[PDB]
């Protein structure tokens, strides 16, 4: 039993190819999930270009997904054939200090391990994942598919950031994946909502239909501080922007996708005005019930820009980086 | 100098009269009001009918009002003749424990004095108020005169609650002024928003408008229980509905207008719950800030029903009792 | 196929019921649409109170509605299934003098017959249009299902108006679904806007933003007279209180939802002082292209005040007629 | 009695000297104002040039301005000592085919006579014009003193125009005293405005705040055509650049300020596409009425460059050419 998936032998886009690959099989506690749709993230390029170690090599990439589930394993309750899930994507363990108080992104047993960076991921026809990792929902599956990374990321951003109403709130790469979702989630939370972007003439209405209150261009936005917060989730791609509109007790909440990313950092500035560099990843598996449910009642949206077919993944990955890209870039297998 | 107001010199509304009284006079820290619209709630009746001690008697009542600065006090800075402005309510000294905490509503020096209540109020042509009380606002002040009670003590139980995005919100006294701005101050903080009403058949319509997801009579509200949270602004009226449809961590904001309110609590079931009974009254100086920029800004409404002059605030007071339908009642001085 | 419908087989609002009914097909020229939302108006409670002879029987009335093509019948180009579309009520023929001088709804060959009267409307899950009466639309659709009827009716009597900068415009039903828009477009052609009601401090915010100067009840309005153009959508509701306002060449533009308009006409001021009385229905086909577009735009807003489920069309109908309403009802198949 | 006054005995604007002249007596139907205000317009530079000729000589030129009456000449009623006024500047006889139609700047009598042209103006301290030229306004004079000329030609140009809701307009010149009003008065009627510069970087926020949807160079207003109108009251300087951005039905209107203008025109264009050319000049008696009224009302609004006194004619003159100005220089006598 073979299935299609795109994998490589060695990092670099350029060494991600289609292949054909044995279909994996359920043991106990674990589900196989026919993919539907599977997300297109900065992460994903990042670990095909090798800027951490996947395992399995040769490995199949792809930490962001839903499907239909094909087979439990034995002894799995609560989910069995045919039934649509979308996958948290975290390795926890659910017995030590982090996942006891919810913060299950960072099991210390299983090392914040990710679906797609540590075990295969969706980027084939089927993956195997742990059955209490695989949430059911009623969801359209495309739109479902933006929420493991994209949506969970950013309302763990927004969570750690202690938004009140009224505070004025800065999304960096708000077209992104993460940031369309962190715009919602800030509007969702009672914030006053700046978006930026350079593209800020094309991107407006897209933005503002996803609840900011202002498109503002970098340069725009230094006029516009202080900001109360700044929702980062691009690394240290925009650092000096984003630490230097933060006002008094301002909240920097900073993410990203495990590139390389040392900033400087003025201490006496961060003292000077009590602001505080908060970092943020992935998201609580509580939390992903919670944004499964906001996206099923219709609270929150999926932008989508285009779907491919897995044998154009490569032209997929490229398209994170297209100045006409607004939204997200799915593949079906 | 004499002016027009209403003030009753034993309790009762009977006893409520149009007089002509002496225009009080302006010292340090304080400004003199030509007041505009006041508004007319169950506080005000309840001080008028002699349920809470006034002073000084005979007493003019009105704890909720704007106007425009008629004269400012000798070395009074920041707040000129000619602005239009609306109240903080309640008296602060700025040095205790609770006010250097923000809690200036629990201030230990004034005993939380509320003005109109331990001063002569706004039921006048004129009123005397501290400068530091006083909020500059480009507002309409009709609709500025709906937050020194409704939407200030609706935004602090909403504060209280701890409410995140997708727990389930009941409000109870959705229809009066507290209840419609806590509607909207749950909605605005991510709450999935139930507003109780015996009245639906008639009230289902504009609560939703306010921002209530859905509207239940009491019996539909113990059918969708449990709720995270319960905003209740009706004292005791309630107890019994709003405490029974907690659930766990439930957590029951309870504010109300000083009538007596004594209740049976089980605290088996308080404590087996882990719910949380959460007392509210006014809010902090710093929010009503807030509360009148988000007005500016046009993100919370007000619900307004009818605006009655200063010779007919009986008929106002029986308005509040039996409402022609749902909004705040204002007198205009 | 099988959908479901609020039909009745006799007159009155008690027999409007909820039924399953068969799905229409569309024939040549004609589209199936997939109905998101549809108006609550004046017109929709008369047909259903058989103020309005309604054909087929049973019937299923419902004049304005917005949706999406589910398909496209023999010989139909240019729209094809998953178009969002806003549909125009006016069934036309293209051929006559009417249709070919642009004022379709004054059709010779249809009548002018109306869309869910003479034909079966739209609460229901699905309805059949002719194909060049749904326009593309990339308007929220709850949004564009404000325009058949509300829009396109204020833009076509504000346009037979004659408005000049400066003119002093005067908008009886102000609140309602078609005088909402009439205060819009009114502000749009540089007419200086006073809306008429009696509910002045409810209803003043929401009139202010959508374009009056002012806002007067029928007493201050005649205070203020005179007025150069009055727009009129209540039929005969409004006559006697408002002829007498106009000046001397001025034009009281009326229009209505079909029941009885019998007034009194003093023609000796009518003469003495140029006054035209100019009666308007529905819109041009033309128009309402143009007022698509400028919803789009965001050039006029659509003012909801609540969506119900089909299964609640009775409440919503009834809500039409509740003191507690400002704005629109929408129904959601 | 003597006055202070700019006047040349030869043209140039190095032959406008200050000088002492004889202060004007109002005869009958006259009356003598101070002046407060006067603006400086192409007109006026064009005069002073002897590019149009002036009576009597030598010559006080000044046609827009405004100022206080100080002296009413025989049976003059509605105008009164004291009174802020705003001077209509077309001589008109109100008894003439033309000035009973309303278009009093064609007057038949007076051969549409300017004030400050073929009368001493308003580059003095008083002038003597017509009582009924005189409009009382509780305007800000210097804001009034736009109006004569700069509004007035700008009402007139997009009254001729019949701008519509929704159509399309290009103001070229859009940053002239003229072209400013035409920005805001397209707008007042509905249009959608592209302001045409080629000194957009610096210009565009203060075009955008007089109601321009966008500001464009003559480059980019090409890409952006067609446009249902182009006001053009720059004479024959943009028509090559701009006659052909017109699409069906397009209306250029012109206005200029009395230099040579001649321009080659493709009348097959013209007539293949029903273009309409449209002259304007001045604007009517009653429009001006109406243009007052606005600016007291806050619907338009007078961009200001600068104020010289008038010891700084000469510079104040040469300013209008200077590529810094953007908006009115006025003189204060
Ligand atoms: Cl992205
Ligand atoms: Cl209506
Ligand atoms: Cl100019
Ligand atoms: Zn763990
Ligand atoms: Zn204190
Ligand atoms: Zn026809
Ligand atoms: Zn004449």
């Amino acid at each position: 039993h073979e299935m299609r998936a795109a994998a490589f032998s060695t990092p670099g886009l350029e060494n991600l190819k289609l292949v054909e690959a044995e279909t994996p099989r359920p043991g106990p506690g674990e589900v196989l999930i026919r993919v539907k749709y599977a997300g297109v993230n900065p992460l994903d390029y990042n670990v095909v270009a090798g800027a951490v170690k996947a395992s399995p090599m040769p490995h199949i990439p792809g930490s962001e997904f839903a499907g239909v589930v094909e087979e439990a394993g034995p002894g799995v309750t609560g989910v069995s054939r045919g039934d649509p899930v979308v996958v948290y994507n975290r390795l926890y363990c659910g017995h030590c200090r982090q996942c006891l108080t919810g913060w299950t992104q960072m099991c210390e047993v299983t090392g914040g391990g990710i679906i797609g960076i540590v075990t295969q991921g969706g980027y084939a026809e089927y993956a195997v994942v742990p059955a209490k990792n695989a949430v059911a929902t009623r969801a359209d599956l495309k739109e479902a598919a933006t929420l493991p990374i994209g949506a969970l990321t950013a309302w763990n951003m927004a969570y750690r950031a202690s938004i009140s109403p009224g505070e004025k709130v800065a999304v960096v790469g708000a077209t992104g994946n993460v940031g369309i979702y962190a715009v919602q989630f800030a509007k969702l939370l009672g914030g006053e909502v700046y978006a930026i972007s350079r593209r800020k003439a094309k991107v407006e209405s897209i933005l503002k239909s996803a609840g900011a209150d202002a498109v503002l261009t970098p340069d725009e936005a230094k006029s516009a501080a202080p900001f109360d917060v700044v929702l980062d989730p691009t690394g240290s791609a925009s650092w000096d922007l984003s630490f230097g509109v933060l006002g008094r007790g301002g909240r920097y909440v900073t993410a990203g996708a495990l590139t390389g990313a040392e900033v400087r950092l003025d201490l006496r500035r961060l003292y000077g005005m009590q602001i505080l560099v908060i970092g943020a990843t992935g998201g609580r598996r509580a939390d992903f019930n919670t944004v499964v449910r906001l996206l099923e009642a219709g609270r929150i949206k999926a932008f989508l820009h285009n779907v491919y077919p897995l044998a154009d993944v490569r032209k997929a990955l490229e398209e994170l980086r297209s100045p006409e890209r607004v939204g997200k870039v799915l593949i079906a297998p």
